[PDB]
């Protein structure tokens, strides 16, 4: 056996976009504005400074007040965020991100090095990815037979063929909520 | 076999909601007021400068006094000292989160690969989470019949239908004061 | 075994105590804003008191956090106009109990404002070994012993083999 | 065992330019204007307070709305930039690196010391950068037989020439989404 | 087997009072005067900016000259070092503790999991203390007979009866000098 | 056999100059002028503040625009960089050192106890440097034969003599692209 | 054996002081002069910023000049440099003390745990110090024979008795230049 | 046999003096300039931030351009400092050290339990320090014929006679370039 690649993948990649979660930490950055950028000062990081999102979707901003942000990409924040506040500062300068994604996670086990969550990110995170982040298989993983749980399926999936002949058809995306577990040979 | 649905476990998650409990420490910013939101300056951690939740559920906030907070949401605390700050201050613009999760936990331990508490919080702490979050399994699990203790009874739970096989009808949703006690085979 | 569903800490000498006074730097921070609350904290005494600024000894043991906020409020209201002042813990030295044996990290804990039972501190101290005679724990409390089996409590959820432990306390894991 | 040369390793590496990608964290100084520089202070790292490339390829700037910066070269966006501000700020002092390169990485795992990701930066990865940086084969690496994953096809690449005789000809240049994988004997 | 109450040992650590020594490392704090509290300012360790004792048993302090502070305990020191002080600057407000406990120790050695030195310190340091912040104790610890040299007497010690018994009489308070031995079995 | 003085060796040393490559962080000081020195504030490292050289040769500086390094060394660079701000700041006082070698690599593997990369930098890194820098060979190297290539043309060469009878013959320098293998005994 | 004690030993350590030699590192404190005490700000450790002691015997001190400061002790250099300062500086409080011992030290080899250097400082270190604070001896240790190097002489010394026995006539203090090895057993 | 001292260990330590070199990184203060001392602030070490000595023997420093510095003391670079800056700066307070000693270095390599490279430093590096500098040696070691290969000339030295039982000439002082062989048992 050689290849076996995969550019139906190139498309979840494609398009791939982040949406925020109850329990993400956002960090708004307000130039000309430090009593709103960093209300903290600017020692803590802003994962310990962020704007929490509520179970609701909303998170808290000064002046005005609450802001539904589950279900929108960061520059749909970042829009929403600025129209607002030009009630209170004139031309506000505003961008989003991402200080601890906390929302959406997928669970990578079993016989890999390190064993646990991954957070899902603006990032994309492929088995690839999350194989290659937990470090590697251990010497008595089943790699050819690794079982990831997807929207009520299972999916075999071999690891040994997207490596060692490139069989790119066996990378997938992760979605929140997945779980990758490599069985013991 | 394939993932079964629970009716059960992603309702319990959607309406996911904390709420405070004595001994946690709660972090309250007041924007244009840092002598409220950094008494003790900028460098200290929330947790190391923040307001302990006492025995008696309260927390003393300066001017308004003692704030009741225990079994409230971030958000109803946050419209509490919103409301009872605006007699000494004008449109006070306030949001409260944790600083450090000290009042509930779940208990994991047994055949995991990092025994010991799990704290309770924000974020939802299902089965499938507390056993990543501890590292996995160790090889002498007996997975298969993991004891969850919760509200005075006794479950059994199957780690091995939940990964290989996908069975999320075997995740549950940890409580404060559970036990999840993964045994020896 | 059975399945059943269901606190206040008292200052003692060797405790390093917090005060925050709000919108008074000078007293919060006497030694800068850099160093850890337990570097800059308020030592108290044998004798069951701590120096404060202005209000002078303060006696503290045996009291709460909310007493000492009271006690203190209430002296610094000579020198302060309506001063706003909260108390707590940066280092609680005074008081543990000593959780040894077959645990995988043996050794002292402290007790504090937040409730250490057998179950907090055998989790705390990562779990037992291999070795442990689980299901005859020996806690000693108050000059008596008392025979814990860890083994009901989290094979099979009896809640009655927890405690509370107290200062003093001693929670042996021996091996089987 | 004489060493050579290679086509593809020398054409292309003194021509080596990376290219932003979606996901990457910009760092952008504009000299005598620190309220551009640091938004949120001085403390935080670049990358905690760096500019997130979006997946339309933008990124948010102050004043000069968004840029389009996916595809381009550090330079090109640091002109592009420059441009822009001069509306705003007389004769710019623009300088643009980045701060986290999260957007390309190639995939180093099987037989090596350290498995996992390793990004495509500004600085070229061969096939001989990348082992190195995984501290070296394991004393089990079928060093003869590696299988670079390219394009949708293998090559098998001899580390034993490459590291031993310093054969380039075995040296390859690694581009984004590459799998390197040591087989073991 | 019933717990046995020790004699003096609570009568001991009642009473218990450290006194400065020779090496220690003071911390002295003069509210309002930060050009006396912090003179190397206030990002260093206290330990590195604290007043050393001299082998004569004073220690310089600003204004008031050299104070003899060996033999003393904290609240003497205190008030030695204001009612001095209060000739410089009116009703100074002063405190004083320990940054390095230097002057006086226990050795505990043996087959304990962590050898060493242990310092006396302000807070009671027992037998039960020392082992258990040394670690516990090996499994070949010979832990029926721990010998205790303290003023030039040996005593046996029976931890055995102290943890598994409960027999507070085989606990005792540590002073500096002391040798706590633990043989093998 | 032999522990000889030295020839032409130790012109080749007491001669050797680094030169920037592409990829290097500059770090350029301007006494009194913290606005340039340290346009991002003080307390993030060189290496993330400095000034990165482009593929094409050059860095960016603010006022006088894009300057020539590559090639160069560090006071050849400083000369350059001074004349030119002598049009917006003068008597301009300025030196230029290097915050990241990242242009100029060896590569040492084998049996060496650390396996990688290391920089060439503006200090000669000679054979011996470099294995001593690698942690030490291993028990199992065969130190009579290591091997080195340099510009294609490879090189027995016995650590074994360095050593053992101290012939500082066997040593080299080291250079930018040269490999360096220790290979098992 | 009883505990019998060494009485010279008892009082040795009663006249116990350091005194400076070549390379020790000053910290010299000037309390209301910031612009002495922390010429290069406050953030730098002591160590960092302290005052070189020369192979001469002499360390610079601004505006007094060279001072004087091997075979003294810190209170004899501290009234040195005080009379000195106050030419410049009126009523100067001064203190001084060691940052980094580097002139005098202790040599703890064979089978002790942590084998090494340990520096000679204001603080007796006797052979129980040194030991213990090598963290113990290894299990082959013949801890009856240890061996003390002392101005030329050696000297026998049971760790056996001193630790098992309390035998204080068995320690010794460490002075500079010694050598303490523990055989194998 | 009689226990001998040394015939040239304590001249050649009593007169050691370390001479800069091409590499290091020099620290000079400049007491009340902090514009001259912290040019790129007070945060960053003084290594992050010192004057490079350049190959051809001199360094950089603002006012007084080129400084000729290798082979030079520190008392000596002390001195030409302060009288060029004289010109420039009424009456100047300067001191000079080193922030990191790049230039000079030993080889410790064999049956130790570190090998590597040692800096030759201000403080003089006998083997007697350079070994316990190496925690020490593996107990597979041919302590009785220890090479040091020190200006072309092998020599053999008895650790074990310098340590089982005193002797001081096997001790010695090793100077730059020094390699130091600890052959295996």
């Amino acid at each position: 056996n050689v290849a076996r690649p995969n550019m139906t993948l190139e498309s979840e990649i494609a398009n791939y976009q982040y949406r925020v979660g109850p329990g993400d930490v956002l960090n708004v950055t307000v130039w000309d504005h430090p009593e709103l950028t960093t209300p903290a000062g600017q020692y803590r990081s802003s994962s310990d400074t962020g704007n929490w999102v509520q179970p609701d979707g909303t998170m808290f901003y000064p002046y005005i007040g609450k802001v539904h942000v589950v279900g929108k990409t960061l520059a749909e924040i970042r829009s929403d965020i600025t129209g607002r506040l030009a009630t209170y500062i004139a031309d506000p300068q505003v961008d989003v991100n991402i200080a601890a994604f906390r929302s959406q996670k997928a669970y990578i086990s079993g016989q890999v090095n390190k064993s646990g969550q991954q957070a899902i990110t603006n990032v994309p995170l492929t088995i690839l990815d999350a194989i290659n982040a937990a470090g590697g298989l251990t010497d008595t993983a089943d790699w050819r037979n690794v079982v990831l749980t997807h929207n009520g399926r299972e999916e075999r999936i071999s690891l040994q063929a997207l490596m060692q002949n490139g069989d790119l058809n066996q990378n997938r995306l992760l979605y929140p909520g997945d779980i990758l577990y490599v069985p013991r040979n």
